[PDB]
C-alpha cells in the first residue's frame, strides 16, 4: 500500500460499456472497504481480526461473529458478500449501487445492519 500502477489497453470502453468507471468504482469499493475495515481492526478491532485484500477480492476476519467477505471477481458483473460463516452475496450494480434482489437490498446496508445486529446482539 505506497505504489502505483495502470492499466490502459486502447480506448476500447469508450465504445462499450463504461469499463474505466466499473474498474473506478469497484477499484475505490473495495479499496475503501479494506481500508476503513484495516483502520478500524488495528485502531480498535475487538479480539484479533484480520483484514485481507485480493484481486477482486476483500477478505475481512471477525474473531468473534465469524469471517466477512466481499469480492467482484464473477464470471459476470456483481459482488459476492461472503457471510461471518458460509453465505455470499451477490449484489448487482446498480448506477453506481449495489443492490441485491432486482433492487432491493444494498450490500453495505446488509452488512452494516447485520454486523451491528450481530455485534451489538450482545452488547
Amino acid at each position: 500500500m505506497e505504489s502505483s500502477t495502470d492499466g490502459q489497453v486502447v480506448p476500447q470502453e469508450v465504445l462499450n460499456l463504461p469499463l474505466e468507471k466499473y474498474h473506478e468504482e469497484a477499484d475505490d469499493y473495495l479499496d475503501h472497504l479494506l481500508d476503513s475495515l484495516e483502520e478500524l481492526s488495528e485502531a480498535h478491532p475487538d479480539c484479533i481480526p484480520d483484514v485481507e485484500l485480493s484481486h477482486g477480492v476483500m477478505t475481512l476476519e471477525i474473531p468473534a461473529f465469524g469471517t466477512y467477505v466481499i469480492n467482484k471477481q464473477p464470471p459476470n458483473k456483481q459482488i459476492w458478500l461472503a457471510s461471518p460463516l458460509s453465505g455470499p452475496n451477490r449484489f448487482d450494480l446498480l448506477n453506481g449501487e449495489w443492490v441485491s434482489l432486482r433492487n432491493g437490498t444494498k450490500l453495505t446496508d446488509i452488512l452494516t445492519e447485520e454486523v451491528e445486529k450481530a455485534i451489538s446482539k450482545s452488547q
